[PDB]
This record gives structure tokens, sequence and C-alpha cells, in this order.
């Protein structure tokens, strides 16, 4: 047998059940392996969507995700969809078609060097010479995106993929995908244990590193008396029935958060890398990061700690004295109640009339109508702000997929068609904006072609009809103009079992932009401090807001 | 003043007319002087498409021509369109904008390390660190483009394009855009004098680097009765009124070509890079490039020769002899002219009849139809087929833009709203495939918002309805089903005053494979000596093959 | 055969002689076939130094100049060596062995990638990946560099030297070796001419790029009665019987060379990339460079010309007006002998008696005693100053090896070996510095296992006695410590027919420096024009200058 079918029985033993892909003339080989196995392949219309799809159906599943390209411009449409996987934290390995390495260094037709422009997107990136040694660097490729290493990339130049397979000594073995127990250092935890019980009042900042410790940062905060306040990658896992909530900082933020975080005596960062340096104190911070590079890199920390979150609360707890002083927490929980209440009233009052359609208006009610396990899927720009503000995640059931950290444009309907792949009885929820729609065709044509029944949320400020558009494209698609009739015509359009296209017509002037918002805040390099956010209203959060003041003993 | 100002007025003091790009926040401070300054800002909806349009615009102008990014996601966008350009000799300027310099090295939000990505697609690629030095390496990256050394990317972090300018040291400078003369070593010439002269039969074989030596060319061939055939770059430049013509090589190819080329006694290789071994010869063979690193990069090469095209010739001719023996020239105009026929009568016997519409009547019908100086884009796939056999250029009139050497794919749009950006009296026609329209809808969006009369024509295997999703963004469509009606509809078209899509639902099975072509052979790494070519008929060609055969002494 | 055997082959066709390297393990197959063919290995003993001796070998003879190195950080240590070599414009082939094809990717033993280390520091650099490939891309490699595009570098997998050689397809092929007449745009021609017309006085400024120039210069000089001062690169070609001379611009220089450039109503920088922009002009400036990239990058230029110097002055001499007035020439003639004459008189009056020995007064005698075409090779340091100022070239038969502009220490023992080797009759001299001599021994073993008969001149600022680490070593050595005994001393080792090592104790307080020298200028960043060079004294160059004056009409 050829190294192209070994690499997909390798990849067919290890659980992969699809790889995106545009199919070009020097994946034939693979390809032709593809069909003969239980792998299915996703044709993806844009090629750039395949990596953002792989990174997507990998975060759905916590499992190897596969994307595959042609050679020379078909792999440098990997990139952008690799950076965002790789910085996601997606186990993705993308198979990078290459031109016949008779070729290589002869500047042949669509010639490029792939193992340069890989360098930053990966953790591990290849040129495979041969069957024997492509069977070796195709194992090292899986283990290093399953240890956690990043992004990995096998270029295999294409008629290498016709050569013999190895003779299976890295295939035949297992990979280890499992998820050790990092407890910290005794002397940094014993540092961490002085400084919480030195301090009056104690905030807790947590991000995306708090998965699975709920119960544990909870568990803390109780004991201390501590407000949680959240990162937007932390948004997902710590808002939801959490009774010590004060919200989310930076200019997308709401609530007192700021506010809580800068004035308790002690800020501890947990499982966070947070960005916006100007939103942070420097007086006294402890920061709980399991990749000790990543700690002290947004503010001053004074007490560091390499350590799994979970791990390194049930470690310091026994040690942890019981604060009974709550003073700092109802002052914060009345002070976050209080806040969102009046951007709810300065900036949403009666927003149900509002015409054109208010874009925080059809949040609201997306929040309301979809399904309590959807997953919902982010476009770079205006759709953060939505899904921020308004889109909760009640008993943490719902997944949510955007470029959070690579912040590119256009990623909502790639994500989406992974996400969608997995389960095609889950409910998927593309939030796009208008200006992230020049791929559109391509996206749509991957959607029909497949059967892929996501729901396409267009926030149209154009004038284009994207409803005619994916009509002539076959999706269904539906036009919301009035606001009196966006509940009826959104229950309607997530109702239809199968893929469809919502084209709302909202008001182009929503973003508001107090006059103190300089350049130099947008861009992230303002070094004053600062508590001030984008305007706007905020969604459901405000009742779990006003549930926490009415249990406040 | 700011470093964003003084940009702006260097560019508009060397004649750039625009700047093509997405506008994001990082951007903004070029933009505002952009806004002030007599540069019109081209705003593209789908950022990958930026770098093509300034590929195209500096091909047809032969002057610089300038695209711009957003920092991060945004710059990553220019890869493909820059590599295009490179390889296709394209003057062209990037400003890729950066994060704050701030936050360079503190994995920021979109933080890339553009410098990395950049290295093979340009001669150039240097980030800016202040307003004196990033004047500085403003001038070298221009000079370095207009020397003909590749793309140049200037990389600026987004506050530097706030500090103040540099004192104008650099930016006063002339900029070299000369056009030197290059005569051969006189050792080489002699040893290239002695070849011609010692064989009985030389066949000339010319690609993109015969653009200027079109008469010494000629003037050659009349004195050593030589048949002349061309690489596909070179085709725009050499077939027309071309009394020697044997046409093109390469799996696209058509005529005598590779016979001449293989039965002839001395093979010269003048001003090309054709990349096809297998339908070289090698036993001998001169060449002749202005870049000698270029030099037996395909085959044996005995006469290696480093200078101009028309400069060479010029030097040699008064030593080469007359020679007055033409049996080689006449068999070969004669062979020539039979395998057109031969293909004609084989693949398009009765055409205008073929239903669905066959692309090759498409094809042909746009070659007559088309303005005597229409520029033609071409979309990287079966249109190179089409453009190849059908589009001719009489009198040297007629542009093309294509992604002929990088080969990536949904170029045709990007480069036309370059091309017909340059003259909007001019006539420029897109050849899409309808594979290559994943991205239409950005492009057509672009075309709207700028007014570009460029004539989009969809070759349409799909079923897909693209005059539908044009009409819905706002474009004119026509929709072309009946092959009786393609002439009447397709001229109504063109001549209409403004931007139009024309979608042409062709035959899918058009492409023809003899059974005897590979795998391999279409991957470009089959060794065997080969003549085959893809099947399908010719168009126009055919015309000067038969007034060459009766004008045969 | 294998592709070992066929590599060594293809370079003994070519003329390579001399293949220089530290064999190790991995190049046991190419050193096996060396063995059996018609080249000399040349063992160095230091790693470092092949690069520099076939760099060396290259400057000297003009052609092809080969090094090897053994895999990982054997060819890490090529990286000095190939940065000088191709800053110098040496043209060098770069056998990089590498690890097993089977390892790579594996994080094996001694692994590296070495296509990482190579970018900056080459104009072509890939990997072998098999023995057609292999064959394929020797070729570009030595295409590439005899081109003059830069070092190339071939990485060639240990085992793959031993499969099967390619076909001798492109081994059979003849290299473009030859030097193009590159002729400048008319139009640039044209402002030369005008620019040169209208200036009352002109000073030329040469470097490197006059090296086939000198009677061009000298014959526009004539016509416009124009000062002629040089870049250190162009030092060795223009200096020597030039009756326009008027020195060296930089810290290093001399002369009135940067008050006749920055007084003339006219400056033409001719070949030359002088770096020192704070001495340099910008009011009115023309540049003739063939390389057109390299224009302007200096200072502001109004009058650029991309063309050779020889061919661009033979374009532009009939249109040029004969200029009568040389009151200016006059002026700066006699400048520049009281200038040259005050520095004598300031630092060396009597320092035939100074002790410690002055190395002034040592670089002196050297001038007079070395043979009228030895080569010099020059450690970077202090030696660059006693070069500068004291080693003159009669008639322009002697050499000059230097790490002028990549600037890296300990250079001048490894370019002696390279450049010794060439011609074994013929005197090489390396000045070298004892800070520059902790890799000493090294080359001290090489030079003893060749019977290189070098002559190595140690300017001894220690106290290490360099004479009887030479002896120890096997090599012939004196140690000079009295003034009085200099001239004989030196004069009976250079006549020694073998190596020796001349170690001269020198003052270690020699190098005077202004007290306005600021570090910013040393550094190369002080923006303020300046004509401030370092302090010390000049020797034979004053006798051209004398003969100059009694020469004025
Ligand atoms: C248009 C736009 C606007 C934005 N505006 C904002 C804004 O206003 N506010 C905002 O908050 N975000 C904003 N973001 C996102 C922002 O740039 C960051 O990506 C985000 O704040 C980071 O969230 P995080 O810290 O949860 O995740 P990450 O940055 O991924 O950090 C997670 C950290 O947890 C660590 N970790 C992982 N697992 C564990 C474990 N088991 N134990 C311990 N540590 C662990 C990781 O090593 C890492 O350091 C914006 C994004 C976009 C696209
Ligand atoms: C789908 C597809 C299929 C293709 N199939 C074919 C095919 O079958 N046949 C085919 O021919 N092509 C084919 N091509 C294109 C092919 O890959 C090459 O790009 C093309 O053949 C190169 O043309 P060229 O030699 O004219 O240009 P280049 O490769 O650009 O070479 C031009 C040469 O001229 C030199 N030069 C420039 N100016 C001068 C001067 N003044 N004097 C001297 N030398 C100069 C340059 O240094 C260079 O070496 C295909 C492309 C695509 C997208
Ligand atoms: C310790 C130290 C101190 C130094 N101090 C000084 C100092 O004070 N003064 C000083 O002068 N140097 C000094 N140097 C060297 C300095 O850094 C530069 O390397 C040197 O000045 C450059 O000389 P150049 O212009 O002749 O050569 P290059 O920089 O090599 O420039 C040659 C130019 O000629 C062009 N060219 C080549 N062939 C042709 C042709 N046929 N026609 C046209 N153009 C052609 C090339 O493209 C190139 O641009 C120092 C070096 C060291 C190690």
């Amino acid at each position: 047998r050829s190294y192209a079918e070994q690499l997909i029985d390798t990849l067919e033993a290890q659980g992969v059940k699809r790889i995106y892909g545009l199919v070009g003339d020097s994946l034939n080989p693979i390809v032709d392996a593809v069909r003969q196995s239980g792998i299915e392949w996703v044709h993806v219309r844009n090629e750039e969507a395949a990596a953002f799809a792989a990174g997507a159906e990998s975060l759905i599943t916590g499992e190897l995700a596969v994307c595959a390209a042609s050679c020379g411009p078909g792999n440098t449409h990997l990139i952008q969809g690799l950076y965002d996987s790789h910085r996601n934290g997606a186990k993705v390995l993308a198979i990078a078609s290459h031109i016949p390495s008779a070729q290589i260094g002869s500047t042949f037709f669509q010639e490029t060097h792939p193992e340069i422009l890989f360098k930053e997107c990966s953790g591990y990136c290849e040129m495979v010479n041969g069957g024997e040694q492509g069977e070796r660097i195709l194992h090292h490729a899986i283990q290093s995106t399953m240890a956690g290493k990043g992004v990995s990339v096998v270029v295999i130049p294409g008629d290498i993929a016709k050569e013999d397979a190895g003779d299976g000594t890295y295939s035949n073995s297992t990979i280890s995908s499992g998820t050790p127990v990092v407890f910290p250092d005794p002397t940094e935890a014993a540092a961490l244990v002085e400084a919480i019980n030195n301090a009056k009042s104690v905030t807790l900042f947590c991000g995306a590193g708090v998965k699975n410790a709920r119960a544990q940062v909870l568990e803390l905060a109780e004991k201390i008396k501590s407000p949680i306040g959240h990162a937007l990658g932390g948004k997902q896992y710590i808002q939801h029935e959490n009774p010590f909530e004060v919200g989310m900082s930076g200019l997308l933020g709401y609530g007192a958060c700021v506010d809580a975080s800068n004035e308790a005596d002690l800020l501890i960062l947990l499982g966070t890398d947070f960005p916006y340096s100007d939103f942070l104190p420097k007086d006294n911070v402890a920061q709980v990061d399991i990749n000790g590079a990543h700690i002290g890199r947004r503010t001053t920390v004074k007490y560091p700690v390499t350590g799994d979150v979970a791990a390194t609360i049930e470690n310091i707890l026994p040690h942890v004295k019981e604060k009974t002083d709550r003073s700092f927490l109802d002052r914060m929980l009345k002070a976050h109640e209080r806040k969102l209440s009046s951007v709810v009233e300065t900036y949403t009052h009666n927003v149900e009339k509002h015409v054109p359609i208010h874009p925080e208006y059809v949040a609201s009610i997306l929040n309301e109508l979809a399904d309590k396990d959807a997953v919902f899927t982010v476009d770079t720009g205006m759709c953060n702000v939505w899904h921020a503000r308004y889109i909760e995640n009640p008993e943490g059931t719902r997944d949510f997929v955007g470029s959070f950290r690579h912040g590119t444009m256009a990623n909502a309907l790639p994500h989406a068609i992974g996400a969608q792949s997995v389960d095609r009885n889950r409910q998927v929820i593309a939030m796009c904006g208008d200006g992230g729609l020049g791929m559109l065709l391509g996206e749509l044509l991957t959607v029909k072609l497949h059967k892929l029944p996501l729901k396409a949320v267009v926030f149209n400020n154009s004038e284009v009809n994207f409803a005619d558009i994916a009509a002539a494209a076959g999706i269904k698609s539906v036009r919301i103009t009035d606001p009196t009739k966006v509940r009826e015509q959104l229950a309607d359009a997530l109702a239809y079992p199968g893929p469809v296209l919502i084209d709302i017509v909202t008001d182009p002037n929503a973003l508001s932009i107090p006059p103190t918002i300089t350049w130099e805040q947008v861009m992230g390099f303002s070094k004053a401090a600062t508590r001030t956010v984008f305007g706007g209203g905020v969604g459901a959060m405000i009742d779990l807001a006003r549930s926490n003041i009415r249990n406040i003993p």
C-alpha cells in the first residue's frame, strides 16, 4: 500500500471522521484513499474555510480535526484559519499537499516553501521526504497537537503520496491525549495563600482556563466573599448561575468588573491572558496559569503560580481562612446591577419599536429563541458586542466559537460548517455581519452541498438583498425588516429543518462610542487607566444580577 | 506633519493615483492622509483582492501600484496576491499596517510577525521603527521594486503612522525607474553565433521576455528561416502577425510547436522560463535571458547567454549568415496548419448548435466581439485553456492578466478591478470559472461601489443562477442558455455602459483528456518525452496559420 | 555512480580545484569522491574558516569557490563566512551536509533546519531530496552564484549522497558566467549630462564598482576637472597613479575627500554604497550603480542612473562639455596635501624611535617591504586603520581581502588560507590584531598541514608570546620588540620560504580619538554633518599627493 493509504488508515484508526478541504489535483491520491475509507471528505468551496471548519470541530469535540489543501496557493489559504485554530488551542492537523519533489528548488509552477509560512501558527511543521519518514512525522505531528503544543502541519510533495507506506512502527503507536493533573509548586501556592489571607477584599478574574474549574472557583469565592469577573474567553464557563457575577472588562465590557478588579485589596487572575492592560490594576495581583510563560504578560504580578486552576484551588483551600465580612461583595453586586440597569435605560428604552431594526433587539430575541444547547459562531466585528452583551449560556450547555484572539473577519460561516458537521441534529447559529459577507457565496454552496442545517443570521447594515442571493444559490431564506415581526419570523426560520439565511435589515448607526474613547484606546496602546466601555445595552444577564441582589444575606 | 502624511505625500509626488485595500482601524491615520490628498482609496470588500488589483494595475501601466491592509489577519490576506504580483514581475508596494509597537512580543490581540510571511513573495520587506527610519525604508522599498527586484512590503506599527515625519532626505530623492540596455558578454554572443551558423535548421521559442523585441525576433527568423513557437507568457507579444508562427507547447498547447522545437538542429529559448521540461529537447539548446540565474532551469543548455533579447539579437545579426534553405520552416508551417485544422474537425464540428452551450463556442464569439484594445483577465483553471486557444491579440493592442505562474484560483475579478481602475473608458473582460466564484459577492460589491464597468463572463458549469445573485447585489446581469442566442446576448451585454455579470450555462463535460495523459503528466513530474496536449479545438489563430501557408514562396 | 560522485565530477568539469572544510562523518561519501578526483580537499582545523577561505579564493580568481561542512553544528559554522562572502560578492557554493533524511523532523542528534539559517546570507539555498533533483538544484545553485546573485547553499542529507546520480540533463549544461555590458537608460543618462554641464565644480566619489572602469573615470575627471575621492572598497582600484586623488571619507578617512565631496556643485557617486551618511552631502548628488535597488540608500540622490560605470561614462562623454576652469581641483589638491602633511606632523613625528613599537611604523615598513603583487588580508579592527592609511597598491597588482562590509573579527588568517591556496608562489600577508587571535591555533595547524607560506603579521598589543605559540605548533616565528630592528627582522621574516608568524610588540595606546568623536558617531547613527576622522598619520600615499601638486598646470 501507498503512503496516501497509510495516512488515511492511520487517521481513521484514531477516530477521525471528516477531512475538510477543496480538492485540487495534487491531493488526488489522498482523496482516492479517503473515498475508499470510512472518513468523509467535506468539500469547502472557499479553500480558506477548511482550517476554520477543522478548528471549530476540534473545539466542539475535544478531539483531533483535519483539514487539507492542494499545493502552492492552496496551502497558502490555510494560514488564516491555522492562526485562528492555533491561538484558540484547537487540536488540528493540516495536510499541506505540495509540488512534486523533483520540482522543489526549480521555481516551478505554483511553487512555494510552505514550511516558512506556518512557523508562527503551528507547534509542529515538517516536510515528508519518503513513505517511511512520512509515517514517522505524521505520528509526531498528531502527538504534538494532541499533547496541547499547537496546530500541526505535514507538508506532502504530491508524488510521495503514491510511494510505498512505511512499515507501521509509528502508526502502530497509541497517542497520548490525556489531561495531566498539574498541582502548583508548594512555595508558589504558599505565597498565594498568604496574599489571600492578608487581603481584606479579593476579586477573581477568570478566563478560558477555568473551563473545568467552575466548582473550585465558586467554592473559593464563597469562602473569601469574592466578586467574580471574566474575560470574553471565560464568559461561557463562569457567568452562568454565578452568585458572585460582576461582568466583563475591556471596551465590550459591562457591569462592575473593572471597579471590583481595581478596588479589591487583591486581584487573582485565574486562567486568563486578557490583553487590555489599561483595565487592569498593578498594585497587588496574583496569577494562576498552566503555562508559566503566560504569567505577567499583561500587568504587574506579585504572586505568580504555574498550575491548573482546579488543582491549585483544591491545594490552597484548606489553608485559606474563611472571610465573614462580605461588605465589598455586597457593594459590588449592587453597583453591578445598577450599571446594567443604567445602560438598558440609556440605550435600549423602547428598542422593540426602533426602526430600522436595532441589532440589540435581534440579539435579545435570538438568545431567547435559540436552543438551550445551540452552538453560536460569532463573526469578528459588531457581532462580538452582541454575543458578549446578549447571548447567555444557561446551565453551560451552549458552545461558542469565534476568532476572539486572532481577530480575523468572515470566520462565522466557516466555523459553523465545522461545528454543524459534528452533529446534524444540534442547532448551529452563525451571527454574521454584512461586512463579513464578501465570501458568503462559497460558504452557502458548501452548506447546500452537505445539507448542513445551520442558521445564518445576517445583521444587514448595507442596500443588498442577502435573502435573494441565498435563494439564487439554492438556500431557503427570509428577510426581516419590521421590528414587530422579528420574533415571529426568527422563530419560523430557526424551526426550518435545513439551512436558512436570515437577512435582517438593521440600523447602521447602532455602535455608540463615547466622546472620550480615543483611537489609541480602540487600538489598545493607550496607557492611562480606564473604566470606559462602548455604549449600548445588555440583555438577559440582568436576571442573574437581580437574583444575586435578592439573595444577599 | 506625521509619517502617515509623509508616506502619502511621497506616493502622490511619484505619480501614485490609487491605493487598494479594505480599511481597518489600524490604517485610520493613513486613510485620513489619503482623504486629504489627490490619491483615491479603492475599497475592496475582500481583503485578498487588494494585492491582485495593485498587481494588475502595475502590469497595465508599467508604474508603481500600491495596496494596503490592516494589522494581523489583514496583512495575512495580502500573501496570495503578493506571490502572484511578485512572480508576474508587477511593481507593487504593499503597506502592511501592524499592531501598536508597544504590544510587539506580547502575543497581543491579532499579533503576527508579518516579516516572516512575505520573505518568499517580495524583494524587500522591512519594519518601520520610527518616522525618520520609516521615510528611509519607504524610499528603499520603492527603489527596490522600481529597479525590478520584486514586490516590496513596508510593515508599519499603527502608532508610528502618527509620529513625526522624517526630515525629507530620502523622500526628496528621484527614483531610478529606467530600463538599462543589457548587451551580452561578447564570448557568449560569439558561441551563440557559431551554434546558429553550424545548425541547418533553427527554432525560436519565445516567452514574456520578448515583450520589447518583436522586430528583432522577426528579423532573426527571416534571416535563418526559423519557426517561432511560444510559451503562454509570450503568446500576447509574438503570435500576432507572425509569418513563422507554430503555436504553443505544454498540455494547453496547439500546433507544431513541440515538433518544431524537438526536430530542429538548434532550439533557441528567448526570454522564457517555460517549466514543462518533458516538452523540451536536450540535445542542442541555446538560451537568452536577462537574469542569468534563470538560464538552464528547465533543460540542458549548451549556449547560455545573459542579456536582453533585443540587444542580443542586434549584436549577433551582422555575424549570423543568411540561410537560403527554408524546407524545415515550410514543413513546420504546413504541419502546423494541419494540426490546427485536425483539432477543429475532431472536437468542434457544428459546435454552434451544441447543447448545453460549448465553452469553446463562447470563447470564439468573445474573441470576435471584444474590443481591439480590451484587457482580458483569466481565472485559473479551464479559462486558461479558452484564453490560450481562442483569445487573440491582433496588432498587439489587447492586454492579458492572469495567475500564469503562481496559479492561484479566483484571480480574474480582483485582477479586473485593478485593470479597470486604470481607465474607465477601456473595456475589461473577466473570464470567470463557476468554481472560482466562491468569493464573487465581495468582488461584485467593490465593482458596484466604484462603478467599474467591467464585464464578468461566467462559464457556469454548476444549478446556481449567478445572474440572480448579481441582480440581488445591485449589478446588471444576463443569463445565456441557448447557443443560437450567445452572439446577440453577449454583444448586448458587452455594449452595456456599466458593470455586467454574464451568466453562461455551459457544458460541464467540455475538458477532453486523452487516455494516455497520466496524473504524473498533469502534475508535471513525468520524465518521458511527450508531444500530447489536452483535447479541444482552437479559434481565430487558424486564420494566420492559413495566410502563412498561402505566403510560402 | 552516486550523487556524491556526480557532484564532484560536475565541480571538477567546471574548473573547481579545491574544497575547503573540516571533515565530519556525514561528509564521508563526498570526501571519498574528492579523494578519487583531481580536486584537493583543504582541511581547515576551525570549521568557521572554510567559508572565509572559499570567499577569499573566489575574490582572487573571479571563479567559483567551494566550501563544505558536516551536519548540524558543522554547517552552523558556515554562517559567518557566508555572510562575509555574500556581502563581498564572492562566488561561493557551500555544500551543507545534513542529517539522514529518515531522521528529519524527529529532533534527532545534531538536527537543525539549515535552510532557515542561510536565508539572509545567500541568493539560493535548497535541500536535496534525491539524486535527480540534487543534480538539478546543484546546477541552479552554481548558475545563481555565477550570475552574481549571491552565495549558494546546497543542503544534502548524508544518506542521499550515496543514492544514484541523476541522468546528467543539468550537469551537461554550460554555466553562464559572462559579464553583460549594461548601458544606462538614455533618459537617465541625459539627466546626468545636464547635471554635469550645469555644475561649475564636480567631485567623483568611487567605490568597488569602478574596478573595471579606471580609464573611463580618469578620462571623465580630466574633462570636467574633478577631484576623485573613494570609499574603502574603491581604494585598491582608483587611488594608485590618480592625478585627481583627494583621499577617503569616514572615521578611517584622510585628506580633502569630505571637503571636496561637500563643497562641489555636484557630487557623483560611482559604484559605491558607502554607508556613513553624515559624511555625505544632500544638496545635489548623482549616483551610478549597476543594481538599481542600491541607488539612494545613503543620501538624497537627484540624478539616479542604473548601469555599469564604464559603459555609463562612455555613453555620456561625447555630450559632457570640457571644463577649462580647474580652480576647484587645484584648491582641493593643495588642501589634500596640507591635510596629509599635517596628520604626519601631529601624530608620527620621529615614530621610528617610539617605544613600544608604533603600529603605524610597522605598517609603513610593511608597505615598502611587501611584494608588488602581494595579497593583503586585513583583520577587522585597528588593522583596518593601518591598511587604509598605509598599504598602497602601485600599478594595481596587489589584492586586498577583508571583512569590510559584514565587519566580523578574526577573518585575516581564514581569508589568507584561501588566497594563498590559489598560488603558493604569490606572497600573502595577513595583518592580524592580537584581539582577533583567540582562534589562531586552528589557523596555524591548517597552514602547517598544507605548507601554505603566508606571513602572519601580528600587531601584539597584549603579555602573550605569539612567537612561542607558533613555534610550539610547528610554525617558524620571530618576535620584534625593538623599533630599530623592525626593518631588518620583517625583511628576513618575509623572505622565509614557508609559513611565518611575526609577533610584533606594539604600543597599546596607538588609537587616537578626538574629544568631539561621540559613541553615536562611532556607532553610525549621529545625524549632524561631520568632517572629523580618527587621529593618526598616513604613509606613502603622501608621495602621489605631492607629485600631483608639482604637476598642477
Ligand atoms: C472585536 C473584538 C473585541 C474584543 N474585546 C474584548 C473586550 O472588550 N473584553 C474581553 O474580555 N475580550 C475582548 N476580546 C477578546 C480578547 O482579545 C481576548 O481574546 C480575551 O479577552 C482572552 O480571553 P481569555 O483570557 O479567557 O482567554 P485566553 O487569552 O485564551 O487565555 C486563557 C489562559 O488560560 C490558561 N489556561 C488554560 N487552561 C488552563 C488550566 N487548566 N489551568 C490554568 N490556566 C489554564 C492559558 O494558558 C491562557 O493563558 C475581543 C475580541 C474581538 C474579536
Ligand atoms: C492552469 C494553467 C496551465 C498552464 N499550462 C501551460 C501550458 O500548457 N503551456 C505554457 O506555455 N504555459 C502554461 N501555463 C503557464 C506556465 O506555468 C508558465 O507560467 C509559462 O509557460 C511561462 O511563460 P514565459 O516563459 O513567457 O514567462 P516567464 O516564466 O515569466 O519567463 C520570462 C523569462 O523572460 C526573462 N526576461 C524578461 N525580460 C527579458 C528581456 N528583456 N530579455 C531577456 N529575457 C528577459 C525573465 O527573466 C524570465 O526568465 C499554465 C498556467 C496555468 C495557470
Ligand atoms: C572597522 C571598519 C571601519 C570602516 N570604516 C570605514 C571608513 O571610515 N570609510 C570607508 O570608506 N569605509 C569604511 N569601512 C567599510 C565600509 O563599511 C563599507 O564597506 C565601504 O565603505 C563600502 O565600500 P564601497 O562602496 O567601495 O563598496 P560596496 O559597499 O560593495 O559598494 C559597491 C557598489 O558598486 C556597485 N557596483 C558593482 N559593480 C558595478 C559596476 N560595474 N558598475 C556600477 N556599479 C557597480 C554595487 O552594486 C555596489 O552598490 C569600514 C570597515 C570596517 C571593518
